[PDB]
């Protein structure tokens, strides 16, 4: 009744406040989406005090531009951010940045505003869910039962990564995902009667998702409420509720594309106001009556949340081994001595590509971390399948796997995979989470990947087949400019193992991350195990494999281009030339290390030549010269194409020589020195 | 009859004895689809010794790994490809790569094999038809009347760029767009059933496509053909013809994964063989009655293209004007002097976004040049729109455009716009075409862009908010990574203009362009008009702005960055440091100068640094220091980022400063030098 109109009021008027005072913003989503905002929150179960309580209900923003309503919510509900922080929506430094950012935003789950993101991720929240319910859930202990909650727009309806992933929620059966269409006939595009006229919810049918549809929701937050009940009931799929929507209500403007993004006019706020009982005179209103409701809310989701405590205790006496494995996983920690199981590898042993390499470490680690799940999209079986032992995460009704499972059969759907991760890795207790597809193709899915760098989330993917090594399939295939994309992105360790120790230390690194993607560049082919190379040393990202303390030349090498160097040095002392060489497995990792170690590595005084057969780009932080390859490849057997291309030793060689010989004469400083 | 079916098990065999030579590739889907290949190459309308011939009905391969069978099409027709060729397939250097390339392969309209995307080219194949069909065709002249056949598999229906591409062909009721769906139950990553259970005849209903089932493929090309007919007649739709097949059909292996991307057995070839009445001792037989069949089909094709030069004879005579500029166009050529249409400006112009300077040039040039069209994707009206006097790219039964129309409205796709593109230069007839859309979910395209490049197609990416610059919707939306990755893929022009001057010469380029895709990066925020640009300058993709003969430094810089090296000149005077600064609007044009030019804007014996507000990865081969921004953007005011980021005159000298500082009694030559 009347305090429920009062507050879906104060969440308009907070949000175009918000708008004007930044004069920049989206007012027009903010106004249509606040009665459903308004009835969803009801609905959540949710601790201001604690936005880590792992049996929370999830909400996501996928239409982020739209967060001037999610800032509202918080600030109402009294999460750590105040009417004092929406004054500075879009102002440098804020809380409340243009689009939400989980990392610098208490209540937001997710970084959301790129299109179709959030979606996604709140796939990927609720398959978190599942997974996590199955593995704990007992007789008489629901330790996990939340719901995902969505809200998105038309914009993210045409997304192709939306697609993905709702074709394969609907595969999944998450019923306890429950999404929100802002059905309101705009995108930032304009009217949708331009370029989006399909049939929305026939295509949703043909996910096998459940709908609702409302059709007033500019006030009928009884129907709203109705459809939650409605889709907590259909338990074996997710839905999708039709709002049905005036974007901007209430504005002179209202229905207008004019409303979407930009702020309202003054006199249109004062006649907003005015209508709704506020005083037109007055910005930033909070009345009291509003406070009080929401409140209750909460120390009712409180007393929730205090009875679940006294739940898990319980939980923690009756299964005594699950309890304190959850408890461990609660505080953040991987198992004591968790690492003792990755391999390790001598020079005497054979020669092992670093796909197969990888693979071998997940089916050692997996029976040993329970958080640890994930899959792969795009790729076949033979290049990486689940760890024996294990089944496939699917509902157990397609009998095909079960929700306690813990390989993900994403299919051939990249993008959504990699939000679908960040997703997981947001559900939180200790998820360390992966993707496996061929390298090339992790640029499919460069929308969610440097959305898991700005959001700090230690997702991996496991990216074989990662250069012109793979031959036949030809340049639509081979890695040339994907590294140095990713190296360039803030925040990837970009992990480039040359042999099984290094790729032991990638994985090491990958799963004790708590705040920086990984990305693993593995390879078809065979490479031999380094004499030199250790879990320890590569762990610094970057060591010197072959100390040569007379070397007129280092070679500074990653992956399959190292054991190509060492055969170099070979051919380089009977031209008498002696050379160093370094391995630099992950150039992020690298660069962390101090500057004495890194000097250590890379000193002043001496030549140094990179060798990486893909782009140049980057490489100059670490060397004077660089041999790449900035060309597209080749379809052909791999080690024709490196003899084409001159990656042999005498042709790493003859470019080292060169190197010795451009130098003679000069004063040469370490690449790691600048002026500023 | 009886030849038909030879043809069939003779494309079978042929694509089978390929595999087999390379000991890698893909038998499966060319063993399933051969009767349809062959049923749809029966209907389609091309000339072998004329690939370019613009009424040419166009055939795309969408499941790219299947070539093998396209390859075998092309020899059998008598296209330049030879059963000599085919026993080259996947070796290095051959006409038969292992996915085929439009650059490499007689017949292959585009490059495929990422999954996705040969049906999105297909889309834009059609579109270009649609909009070629109504701009030249008067009664009595068909001048365009072509279809576009496109083979695409359970893979590419699940990557999320061909919802997109197939949501918005509905839409445009692409109606000689005729698509087939290789209903067979297997992808790359293995059966349907574990990860892709939706409705895909339910979904394509619900995009406004036409359906027509064909569940006897395997054998029923009577039922092709007769789903062809049916598909002609629908015009308002585009068609998914659903053939149900078995993968590797004949095969001991047939209807399993393992004979999706891997030879078969030689047994199983032998049983083949001998089944279908051929020689098991023999390989790569081509049955002479076959050959004669398809000659006879080449044959009236070629009659049909004559009576189409002598159509086009006639429509010249009663249509002289659009005659002649049909002409023009395919022969390659743009209309004498169009560039004078170019607009120019002087130092005492005001100073404008180039976004704005960008929409001003399309807005002069597209009334001057017809082979112009382009489109947005996931960008606001104000912020690209028609040039005025032109119309949107609409089914006329809309209401909202034409087909005659030239802006094309992709809806919140940057995906399937980008490949999209891709198929519109595919098309020919000189087609220069461009698609708006932020620079930082240009990203989300990143599939598309890689093939952009590698095919060699002149599309253009109008890349707008291209830095912290465009200030409040913060670091999900700013680029710092982009232009590196798009720098570092082989074969892009990158241009970062900085003013008037520098606009119209990215677009000079742009649209003079044969063989080079472009990005466009534009400014939210304003620039001045340089003193020292112009066209000319500017065309050489990097030039000497402020030449100073005693320079202490030379400052090189980008877009924004160049006014604010300019700036910084100015306090450098006060600190008694004397710089030069040079303008570097596109790498790669200035990569393909020569020597001596180059030479000429970054000589020896002066420290040069540069300056551009995202990574620093590239700069080192044109400067010795680089002064970037390497982590993620703000919300804010763009000016107040700016200044938090030290990227102000007084910054920019500091650095400067510090750089001949760092260079003081140091011997500096060119970055340009290398040792090989």
């Amino acid at each position: 009744s009347s305090v429920d109109q009062k507050a879906i009021s104060t969440i308009r008027l907070l949000a175009v406040d918000a708008v004007a005072a930044a004069n920049s913003g989206h007012p027009g989503a903010p106004l249509g989406l606040a009665p459903a905002a308004h009835a969803v929150f009801k609905k959540m179960r949710f601790n201001p005090k604690d936005t880590k309580w792992i049996n929370r209900d999830r909400f996501v923003l996928s239409n982020g531009h739209a967060c001037a309503l999610l800032y509202s919510m918080l600030v109402l509900y009294g999460y750590d951010l105040t009417v004092e922080d929406l004054k500075k929506f879009r102002q440098l430094g804020s809380k409340t940045p243009g689009h939400p950012e989980n990392t610098d935003v208490p209540g937001a789950e997710v970084t959301t505003g790129p299109l179709g993101q959030g979606i996604c991720n709140g796939v990927g929240i609720a398959l978190a869910q599942a997974q996590f319910a199955a593995t704990y859930n007992k007789p008489d202990f629901p330790i996990s039962d939340s719901y995902t909650y969505v809200f998105l727009g038309d914009g993210c309806l045409m997304e192709g990564v939306s697609s993905e992933a709702s074709s394969l929620a609907g595969h999944l059966q998450l019923g306890n995902l429950i999404a929100f269409w802002d059905d309101n006939k705009i995108s930032i595009d304009g009217s949708t009667e331009v370029a989006f006229t399909e049939d929305v919810i026939a295509r949703y049918k043909s996910y096998g998702w459940h709908i609702v549809e409302v059709s007033d929701a500019d006030t009928d937050i009884t129907a709203i409420a109705a459809a939650i009940d409605e889709a907590k009931k259909v338990t074996n799929k997710p839905t999708l509720v039709r709002l049905t929507t005036t974007i901007g209500f209430g504005s002179l403007a209202q229905g207008t594309h004019g409303v979407f993004g930009a702020p309202l006019k003054a006199d249109d706020i004062k006649q907003l106001k005015t209508k709704w009982g506020f005083n037109p005179e007055e910005s930033f209103a909070v009345p009291a009556e509003v406070t009080a409701s929401y409140n209750e809310h909460v120390a009712e989701n409180q007393k929730i949340q205090q009875q679940w405590n006294e739940l898990f205790a319980a939980y923690k006496q009756k299964y005594p081994e699950l309890g304190a494995e959850l408890q461990r996983r609660l505080d953040g920690k991987l198992p004591e001595n968790w690492d003792k199981a990755l391999p390790v590898y001598t020079p005497a042993d054979a020669a092992v590509a670093t796909r197969k390499l990888s693979e071998i470490v997940l089916s050692k680690i997996i029976p040993e971390v329970p958080e640890i799940i994930g899959g792969s999209a795009d790729l076949t079986p033979s290049n990486l399948t689940k760890a024996k032992g294990t089944v496939d995460f699917q509902p157990a009704a397609t009998g095909l796997g079960d929700y306690s499972g813990r390989y993900i059969r994403y299919g051939v759907r990249e993008h959504a995979m990699g939000a679908i991760m960040n997703g997981i890795a947001a559900f939180g207790a200790n998820y360390k989470n992966y993707g496996g597809t061929f390298l090339n193709f992790v640029s499919y899915a460069a929308g969610a990947v440097r959305l898991s760098a700005l959001s700090e989330f230690p997702i991996t993917w496991v990216a074989t087949h990662d250069s012109i090594g793979l031959g036949e399939d030809g340049p639509t295939h081979q890695p040339i400019e994907t590294l140095a994309h990713f190296r360039a992105t803030p925040n990837i360790s970009v992990w480039r193992p040359a042999d099984g120790n290094e790729t032991s230390a990638a994985y090491k690194s990958a799963i004790e991350s708590t705040h920086t993607p990984h990305i693993l560049a593995l390879t078809r082919q065979n490479l031999p195990q380094l004499e030199g190379s250790s879990i320890e040393k590569a762990s610094k990202g970057g060591y010197t494999l072959v100390q040569q303390d007379k070397a007129d030349i280092i070679i500074v090498a990653t992956g399959s281009e190292v054991s190509l160097a060492v055969d170099a040095l070979k051919v380089l002392e009977g031209q008498g030339i002696k050379a160093g060489v370094v391995s630099l497995p992950d150039q992020l990792t690298f660069d962390k290390q101090s500057e004495e170690y890194k000097l250590s590595v890379l000193p002043d005084g001496v030549p140094i030549l990179s060798v990486e057969v893909m782009s140049t780009f980057g490489w100059s932080k670490y060397s004077h010269q660089q041999f790449g390859l900035n060309r597209f490849g080749a379809s052909g057997k791999a080690p024709e194409i490196f003899k084409l291309f001159e990656f042999t030793p005498e042709g790493v060689a003859e470019r080292a020589a060169k190197t010795v010989a451009f130098y003679k004469g000069k004063d040469v400083v370490s690449p790691l020195r600048s002026a500023f």
